[PDB]
């Protein structure tokens, strides 16, 4: 049967919330909502309450609500953020307007950690490693990230890792010296073809690359600046990438460059162990079709100490069909609703 809610204005918004959460207390916006830290009564676990904002105020919110619970609702993996809770003080389909959804909370992001932290080898390892076994998962629903990045990467006091914000940026957001660009594979940061799940390991390339040097790797000024930072170092795409660029545009562009050679990887990454530069080259591979994935660097001999076959694992099915599907907004707002009650808590 229904908890009973009560009320409190928090964000200068109204947040109605079962009784057992306890110590509500704002955290900083999260993606399409504000979140606040609160301790769970009931599980005695420390969480974070996302209260969606206008959830179904036009198609494009309803469907992004509804796209956010799926993703939430089937993701069960020690290295992928997954859903406690569920809820909407709605009693019934009419006057349901709210969603508010419940994960762990974290103590810091992997930006604090690179910032404040010595990383050694080892730390190194066991991060990356948690990072490429969550994609693993997640690519595996067919699910790609689009923007891995240190903020979205949540990492308890014992350094246990979970991805945040996977399956879900404007323009003026991706603009000048900013780190929402500087992780992005160059092919979705110029838009050079349909891309794939491929993007996020260049990303992991460049968080790695991170953890070892405390530095960003490709920090650019802009695109262009971005896009020199990083032929700089894997050299200026060949003659089969650039058939593959099918934007003509940008295909132009990019020949326009001097051509140069890629760098000595080892001469880039000095002190780094030989085999987490040898990870670093097969991830920071301009074609996206010769990188390296989740599942074959989880096998790579960097995560020798780690690596367990019998334990990475992969997916149940997701369906996504609605992904091509246009619906109403109360539509989009029925299907929300019936995931909403169908929520069973993990055990
Ligand atoms: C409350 C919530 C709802 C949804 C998604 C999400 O990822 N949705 C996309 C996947 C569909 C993530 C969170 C979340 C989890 C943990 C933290 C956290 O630990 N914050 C504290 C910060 C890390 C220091 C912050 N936010």
């Amino acid at each position: 049967e229904r908890p009973t809610f009560y009320r409190q204005e928090l964000n200068k918004t109204i947040w109605e919330v079962p009784e057992r959460y306890q110590n509500l207390s704002p955290v900083g916006s999260g993606a399409y909502g504000s979140v606040c830290a609160a301790f769970d009564t009931k599980t005695g676990l420390r969480v974070a309450v996302k209260k969606l904002s206008r959830p179904f105020q036009s198609i494009i919110h309803a469907k992004r609500t509804y796209r956010e619970l799926r993703l939430l609702k089937h993701m069960k993996h020690e290295n992928v953020i997954g859903l406690l809770d569920v809820f909407t003080p709605a009693r019934s389909l009419e006057e349901f307007n709210d969603v508010y959804l419940v994960t762990h909370l974290m103590g810091a992001d992997l930006n604090n950690i690179v910032k404040c932290q010595k990383l050694t080898d080892d730390h190194v390892q066991f991060l990356i490693y948690q990072i490429l076994r969550g994609l693993k998962y997640i690519h595996s629903a067919d699910i790609i990230h689009r923007d891995l990045k240190p903020s979205n990467l949540a990492v308890n006091e014992d350094c246990e890792l979970k991805i945040l914000d996977f399956g879900l940026h404007t323009d003026d957001e991706m603009t000048g010296y900013v780190a929402t660009r500087w992780y992005r594979a160059p092919e979705i940061m110029l838009n050079w073809m349909h891309y794939n799940q491929t993007v996020d390991i260049w990303s992991v390339g460049c968080i790695m690359a991170e953890l070892l040097t405390g530095r960003t790797l490709f920090p650019g000024t802009d695109h262009i600046d971005q896009l020199k930072l990083i032929l700089r170092l894997v050299g200026t795409p060949g003659a089969e990438l650039l058939k593959k660029i099918s934007s003509e545009s940008a295909r132009n562009y990019i020949q326009s460059l001097t051509q140069m050679p890629k760098m000595n990887f080892a001469n880039v990454f000095i002190g780094a162990n030989p085999l987490a530069v040898d990870l670093l080259e097969k991830m920071l591979v301009l074609d996206s079709d010769k990188r390296i994935t989740a599942a074959q660097a989880l096998a790579h001999a960097y995560f020798a100490q780690y690596h367990d076959p019998d334990d990475e694992p992969v997916a149940d099915p997701y369906d996504q069909s609605f992904e091509s599907r246009d619906l109403l907004i109360d539509e989009w707002k029925s299907l929300t609703y019936d995931e909403v009650i169908s929520f069973v808590p993990p055990p």
